[PDB]
């Protein structure tokens, strides 16, 4: 059975405006900004941008990649794709 989400999971997030997006859940390094009570930090790949969600905005990577590891035209996502098959655990830095 499912667990709650942690750092290192893969998944598809969902941010308004834009299609499913191949991401991660994000580490908070020591010092750095912690993300509000109930959100998650979210690795987009392809971008390398960081935002703040919740469960309901979050698909795991392995259920839902039949239907949203497609290419798409956005700036990045392409790019994300290979990144989370490829190399999902990488320091993007």
């Amino acid at each position: 059975m499912p667990h709650a989400f942690k750092p290192g999971d893969l998944v598809f997030a969902k941010m308004k405006g834009y299609p499913h997006w191949p991401a991660r859940i994000d580490d908070i390094a020591d010092g750095a900004v912690k993300p509000p009570p109930n959100k998650y930090p979210i690795f987009f790949f392809g971008t390398h941008e960081t935002a703040f969600l919740g469960p309901k905005d979050l698909f795991p990577y392995d259920k839902s990649k039949d239907k949203y590891g497609k290419p798409n035209k956005r700036k990045g996502f392409n790019e994300g794709l290979w990144e989370i098959q490829n190399n999902p655990h990488a320091s993007y830095s």
